[PDB]
């Protein structure tokens, strides 16, 4: 009993206790160090070390989950996009050899799903998971119950999908918050910053929110497109801090899927995750 | 807008940016430093000067709720019961005076009574809450929508009621939620040391978490029942970690308060607070 979870992103650092009931006791979430004054691999060992005096832990399990390229058996970041800098080669095992032996490390949502199936259930065999915010990341459970990390760990980066030559942008560079966040300001939303605020905004009936979420729904659907092809799932599901709007992100994505397929192409439903913030600490030690 | 938030309680450090139509964002959650080798003072001021860093904030309007004694005019902890160690002198006008002369400092009740109305109204004029966690802290406010915090800024210090000389505890002592935990382990609960498990397991028909559940509603609702009868207030709010219960934990309290009052009397309605785990957040900003 008492395992320790940490899930990294670009934007979080969360973390948590977990016991073998999967009870969550804890839960600390801070912003992510950047990574240049402040270190990522400081801060996971002090997270270790006072989890590990907080509760008197002698080599405890611990679960990382975290965004880029991950090797799991070797317990390292293999290739990471520029969100996070300086973080490819990050190996988590050699980081807390002293504290446990027992590390394990995953991708960010190979861990979003591996969590959110093991806090709900669903009839459906082949289940694909898609996480938007900081990065656009996918994993996929096929009918065997098993997810292929790819010959080269990097399987399902789906933001790599849909290279525009003509604008020099991937599925990530067009969709991801950051992009979302200049498509506010390009589309003349000075209201605010922040995306809920876009969403918020939209459902008053702000024809600017509206034209700025369509537009970026109409590429998030062209991706979505992509993945139905070629995985044909029993469902999708969308992961990430947005998944949050629930059924007001739906509307905006599930029907411009159809754009990109056939007339008479039946496409999985697309739905939230069911569990919004802990499913990748849950994943991780999975 | 931005102004910066900090809650500070015996368990955890909370912190979050608000804008003017009060949306919070970065909302950060850390484990307390033991004020020993770790200083609050210092997690504070990394708090808002990380804040302030990420999003270029001048003299930033900062609000602090805090556990113990405030004195708001000083800006300053006069007393501090022993749940965290060295805290009484810990000013927080001083220490934040290099970053911004806007700071404004209150107890961690006060801060949720006024958080939890600027979030939800209520019809009830006088307004009693009562937090429910490491400690049991009050707030009232009356008719004229003023809180009064007492000739030595001690105002309202629940936890203090009914002190027992048989048995040398306090209300704080037998109504804490870890009073709370010591009675789980007393009274022979093994399967978890996590109060939402006893909550759990007593919905399933579990009879001995049940009695825990009982036994310990019972000192609670003797705590209300003294607060009753001075106030007579149109409306009790129960705040805390332990509020996540909702209806579960009012069911196991409300129905007890009866026991120390006359026949016919008539009490206020006793709800947990709807703003669960931010209320504090909103409220020492104002
Ligand atoms: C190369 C790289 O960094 N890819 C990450 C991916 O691993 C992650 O699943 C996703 C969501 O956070 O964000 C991408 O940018
Ligand atoms: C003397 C003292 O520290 N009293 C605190 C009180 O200020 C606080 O509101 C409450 C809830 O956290 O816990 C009590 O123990």
């Amino acid at each position: 009993m008492y395992y320790i979870a940490i899930d990294i992103g670009g934007t979080q650092i969360k973390s948590a206790v977990i016991d073998k009931q999967l009870n969550m006791f804890d839960y600390q979430q801070i912003s992510t160090p950047d990574n240049k004054s402040e270190l990522i691999t400081d801060k996971v060992y002090e997270i270790v070390t006072g989890y590990m005096k907080q509760y008197q832990l002698i080599q405890p399990v611990i679960g990382i989950s975290s965004a880029g390229v991950v090797d799991e058996q070797k317990g390292e970041i293999v290739y990471a996009g520029p969100t996070i800098p300086n973080y490819k080669g990050t190996n988590f095992k050699r980081l807390l050899k002293s504290l446990s032996p027992y590390v394990k490390v995953k991708n960010d949502v190979n861990a979003a799903l591996l969590g959110e199936l093991k806090l709900h259930q669903y009839q459906a065999e082949r289940i694909f998971c898609m996480t938007l915010g900081t990065g656009i990341g996918g994993a996929y459970k096929n009918n065997q119950g098993h997810i292929d990390n790819g010959e080269l760990h990097k399987a399902n980066e789906v933001g790599y999908l849909l290279y525009r030559p003509t604008e020099n942008t991937t599925f990530e560079q067009r969709a991801a918050t950051s992009a979302l966040k200049k498509r506010m300001i390009a589309g003349g939303f000075t209201r605010s910053t922040h995306v809920p605020v876009l969403f918020e905004a939209a459902e008053e009936g702000d024809d600017i929110a509206k034209q700025i979420l369509n537009e970026w729904a109409e590429d998030v659907a062209e991706g979505i497109a992509q993945i139905q092809v070629m995985y044909d799932p029993g469902l999708i599901l969308i992961g990430g801090g947005i998944s949050e709007q629930g059924d007001n992100l739906i509307k905006y994505i599930e029907p411009k899927v159809a754009h990109y397929l056939p007339k008479d192409y039946v496409y999985a439903p697309i739905q939230t995750t069911k569990s919004k913030n802990d499913a990748a600490l849950y994943g991780c030690l999975q």
